[PDB]
């Protein structure tokens, strides 16, 4: 399973997937931030294959649409089952869920070389409700194997049902999984090139915080946003920026090779350790989220963008370290990536006293409190 995806950060990391029999191989995203399995199923002008149902024995229709909205954008199908197996993963067999993509909109990107979305939250997000049980759920039912995975991100490994020492250096630190629908985690403080921001520490998880290999960006709450950028442009004012940078839609450049690196700053994220009273840190690198994109000279975006659902740590903050995803012990570790040439660092522990509970509790609208999980 070492070295079994593929892709960048711009437009994400891919497994290969082999649905039906006779086996249709598929490109497919690996997205931690939903929980469908769905597959282009119909012609597209960016989509290299989809997958065609009607070549497929093994499939079996179940009679029901299903439409996911997105906010700037949306995919809908038909659900059904298949055969689902995984080529360079657990020699296994499962029949999954599959949503066949029949209609979309700014879904598929131009020149993705993927067809479909690999869904690895749990069924409380799932699309229509969550009796449509996730692909890994059906996996750790049907075979034995180990309810975990890995993502290493470069192009890139998920070793499934597995830790693979070869692709991390140094220790491997575990955060708990907050609650399971989205990969929810904790954090407990931030700093930006050594000073602390100074928030209270719900704020840093307001209204949540995720870790989701399905968005690019390390997106920060409102106030959180407005804190880091004033920090980073602090540091960097010898450089005076337009704002379009800022807000992530324009370039910035400097003559092949003469980046000033050191002018931006490190940024530290603290994550509730399993420890009460502990915590670590996660050390991300002006070059994870200041990225490469006038050839003749290196330009860059800026890749931290605001949010108004919470912070999301993106494929650019992953990219730097092995990602523990372990469901069975409801923990998501954390350790430097044994792919590259100041390092992204993985550090702890740090100890606070002061044991504050830096959560967050979403306020119960009546809809969600009406719904029964049998
Ligand atoms: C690391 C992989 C990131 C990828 S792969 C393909 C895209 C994409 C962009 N537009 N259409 C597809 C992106 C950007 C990402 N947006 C998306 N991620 C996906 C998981 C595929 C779900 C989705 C549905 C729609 Cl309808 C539009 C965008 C996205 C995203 N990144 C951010 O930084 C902020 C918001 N969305
Ligand atoms: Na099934
Ligand atoms: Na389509
Ligand atoms: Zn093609
Ligand atoms: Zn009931
Ligand atoms: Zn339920």
């Amino acid at each position: 399973m070492v070295d079994n995806l593929r892709g960048k950060s711009g437009q994400g990391y891919y497994v290969e997937m082999t649905v039906g029999s006779p086996p249709q191989t598929l490109n497919i995203l690996v997205d931690t931030g939903s929980s469908n399995f769905a597959v282009g199923a119909a012609p597209h002008p960016f989509l290299h294959r989809y997958y065609q149902r009607q070549l497929s024995s093994t499939y079996r229709d179940l009679r029901k649409g299903v439409y996911v909205p997105y906010t700037q954008g949306k995919w809908e199908g038909e659900l059904g089952t298949d055969l689902v197996s995984i080529p360079h993963g657990p020699n296994v067999t499962v029949r999954a869920n599959i949503a066949a993509i029949t209609e979309s909109d700014k879904f598929f990107i131009n020149g993705s070389n993927w067809e479909g979305i690999l869904g690895l939250a749990y069924a409380e997000i799932a699309r229509p409700d969550d009796s449509l049980e996730p692909f890994f759920d059906s996996l750790v039912k049907q075979t034995h194997v180990p309810n975990l995975f890995s993502l290493q991100l470069c192009g890139g490994s998920m070793i499934i049902g597995g830790i693979d020492h070869s692709l991390y250096t140094g220790s491997l630190w575990y955060t708990p999984i907050r609650r399971e629908w989205y990969y929810e985690v904790i954090i407990v403080r931030v700093e930006i090139n050594g000073q602390d921001l100074k928030m209270d520490c719900k704020e840093y998880n307001y209204d949540k915080s995720i870790v989701d290999s399905g968005t690019t960006n390390l997106r920060l709450p409102k106030k959180v946003f407005e804190a880091a950028v004033k920090s980073i442009k602090a540091a960097s004012s010898t450089e005076k920026f337009p704002d379009g940078f800022w807000l992530g839609e324009q370039l910035v450049c400097w003559q092949a090779g003469t980046t000033p690196w050191n002018i931006f700053p490190v940024i530290s994220l603290y994550l509730m350790g399993e420890v009460t009273n502990q915590s670590f840190r996660i050390t991300i690198l002006p070059q994870q989220y200041l990225r490469p994109v006038t050839s003749q000279d290196d330009c860059y975006k800026f890749a931290i963008s605001q949010s108004s659902t919470g912070t999301v740590m993106g494929a650019v903050i992953m990219e730097g370290f092995y990602v523990v995803f372990d469901r069975a012990r409801k923990r998501i570790g954390f350790a430097v990536s044994a792919c590259h040439v100041r390092t992204a660092a993985v550090e702890g522990p740090f100890v606070t006293l002061d044991m504050e509970d830096c959560g967050y509790n979403i306020p119960q609208t009546d809809e969600s409190r009406s719904h029964h999980h049998h």
